[PDB]
């Protein structure tokens, strides 16, 4: 009958990327702390914080501490919208992290490694039962995607000129993908002993065609993430971190 789970923080900056799984919410109850709305509920079985976080590093970064210290999940999912980097991927594709690095940190002047934030490792890394857990959540299939491991790289820029996408894409020549928020709620999440994945759907190829691209296929990316999202909720029922 009743599984024993563990409770899951679900992170998403923007409504969209974030409204889908807070309908399919049961015994829905929404509480506010510190400035945020945080909705406790159960999806399919398994109890999840879901909040939306807004924009960027930091309010991603304090959303997460919250969820942490006020909810004691057991572990964090970001989920979302990202451009692609890896032209192999298409709008609607997925990447789920294997590493995350923030690509808009230059400490290098002190012989750091391009993206690394001095007493942090320059890549935080998701735990592998997750990143696991969401490769078997691949049989993703409506009713086509394709579905990625790869790195995620973060920063308060929204990547769009031509130039800020080289410069990052020579930073990191393998990255799968970019977003404003993952590796700060990885940053957290390490601060407070915290497992984290970052899963997050192409709204766009970064570049020329991002903002007007973005609008329009963000809700495909919310869909997309959301999905694999609640399929990875699945396999971790009735287990626990390793
Ligand atoms: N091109 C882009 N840059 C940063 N974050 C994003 N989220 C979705 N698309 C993005």
């Amino acid at each position: 009958l009743y599984f024993q789970s563990m409770k899951a923080g679900i992170i998403g900056a923007m409504e969209p990327e974030v409204a889908i799984l807070k309908e399919k919410l049961t015994d829905a109850k929404s509480t506010e702390h510190a400035g945020y709305t945080f909705h406790q509920g159960q999806l399919d079985g398994s109890d999840v914080v879901i909040v939306q976080s807004g924009i960027g590093k930091v309010a991603a970064a304090l959303a997460t501490a919250i969820l942490i210290d006020r909810f004691q999940v057991d572990y964090v999912v970001n989920t979302g919208s990202a451009g692609g980097f890896d032209a192999s991927l298409k709008v609607g594709d997925i990447v789920v992290s294997s590493e995350v690095r923030y690509h808009d940190v230059d400490l290098t002047a002190f012989g750091y490694e391009i993206g690394q934030l001095p007493a942090n490792p320059a890549a935080f890394m998701p735990h592998d039962d997750l990143v696991a857990a969401a490769k078997k959540g691949i049989e993703q299939l409506s009713q086509n995607i394709k579905a990625v491991t790869g790195l995620i790289t973060t920063g308060d820029t929204f990547m769009t000129k031509e130039e800020d996408v080289a410069k990052a894409r020579a930073n990191f020549p393998t990255m799968a993908a970019v977003e404003m928020e993952g590796a700060a709620i990885a940053q957290a999440c390490l601060q407070l002993k915290t497992p984290f994945v970052v899963i997050r759907s192409l709204s766009d190829i970064a570049g020329k065609e991002s903002p007007h691209t973005f609008e329009e296929y963000l809700e495909t990316a919310a869909v997309n993430s959301s999905q694999l999202v609640l399929n990875m909720l699945g396999q971790l029922k009735g287990k626990v971190l390793s």
